[PDB]
């Protein structure tokens, strides 16, 4: 299992020591508050108000907790994953990722805590 | 294990199909938008901007997700626990609860969507 | 022989620890009172003046008892099953399910309480 | 080996020549192009910007190829499988079958050309 901090202002993101094999079953929880540039902050669901004015992750609102397997594209993570299965053919280390536009990182802050393990399958 | 929403307001919670019992590893996923009162809406951690007015939970914001065990009292969930156990003497039926004020959860709206689960121990 | 109980308000139902296997012939008996959102309380098999609004079981009404074997679609149960043998090629554990819409249990309650036996064949 | 096409308006599925059998190691290759309403067209794949409104498959995206072994559950297929063995207990007939939403498969268009071969072990 891998426990540890994303931080917002990481363009880069967070690489863990997971390694996603086919069949894979994973358990996810996140938590913490974060923002994108605002002083407010937000959970690692983001903010449901903010327009997508280029975030890595269409599927996620900016602010929200992202991750790719390997060099998938990115997956939603949200708060969590309850006992979830990648698709197939992806496969590889598991980075997680706060949800913004490229080159906007910068005036980010905070992070989100984070674990993740593999379940009985 | 138990997979379903919670409603923000209803003030009794949500009993579950999982009795806790000394010694059980559970984990819990939340996801989702609900609110107190306002039209805005926040996702399982609360409102962190939020003053306490009498919470059945005061460990966690106000729309927060909380959870009691058999009688005991109230114990924050918020995003969820990953491979958690209770304190000593702590069993019985799991009840979801959204974290708001005895005797105003008739103006709350929306819901959590919630997996619980037990885990290898 | 199984005798448990399923809640109205879980998504996921209950795992009994029957397992279906072909040619077996089974009986099912199901009683109590639920929910899926009003005062009122129905049976096991529901609500037949309810509109189906994408239940997990077209063949059945809103707020009755349905299965699955293994990893099969949902098959009615109501009131239960006498001398009942599947559908060719059905096998695995019987979960029993409340029949509501995915994504609104959060306002169901009550549960039924069901036997499951194997009968001579 | 079968070789042959799988409309995707064919909510039945398409029931190939090829019996499954414990221990067996098969290949499958799938190409061409179908819609499951809009005037565009996707591979095997499937649309990955595509809401899940209900497929028979959850596990794959509105528009791939999917199928099933005997009465199993769906399994993906996507562009294929590769010297694929089939989860335990699953046995029979592979039926292949175009991934859309029960009752919605009247408005859909195209076809996948598939070959499927076992392998040696
Ligand atoms: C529209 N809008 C943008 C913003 O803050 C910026 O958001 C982008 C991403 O969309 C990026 O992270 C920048 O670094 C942020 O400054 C807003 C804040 C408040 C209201 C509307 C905003
Ligand atoms: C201070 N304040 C309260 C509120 O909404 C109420 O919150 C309480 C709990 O603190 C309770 O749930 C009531 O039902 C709500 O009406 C606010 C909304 C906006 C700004 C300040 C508020
Ligand atoms: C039309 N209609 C729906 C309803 O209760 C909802 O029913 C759906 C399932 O169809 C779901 O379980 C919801 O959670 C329920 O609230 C009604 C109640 C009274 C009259 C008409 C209804
Ligand atoms: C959201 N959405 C649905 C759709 O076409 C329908 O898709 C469903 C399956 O989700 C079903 O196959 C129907 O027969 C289709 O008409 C869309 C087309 C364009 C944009 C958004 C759509
Ligand atoms: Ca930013
Ligand atoms: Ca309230
Ligand atoms: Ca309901
Ligand atoms: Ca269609």
């Amino acid at each position: 299992a891998w426990k540890g901090e994303v931080l917002a202002n990481n363009e880069a993101g967070q690489v863990t020591s997971i390694i996603y094999n086919p069949g894979d079953v994973i358990t996810i929880v996140a938590a913490g508050w974060a923002s994108y540039g605002p002083t407010q902050k937000w959970g690692p669901q983001g903010d449901r108000e903010h327009p997508d004015q280029g975030l890595i992750c269409h599927d996620a609102f900016c602010g929200a907790l992202v991750m790719k397997i390997g060099n998938s594209g990115t997956i939603p993570v949200n708060t969590g994953l309850f006992r979830w299965v990648a698709p197939n053919n992806v496969q590889g280390a598991i980075t997680l990722i706060y949800n913004d536009v490229p080159g906007t990182y910068g005036n980010n802050s905070g992070s989100f805590s984070v674990n993740i393990g593999k379940d009985q399958s």
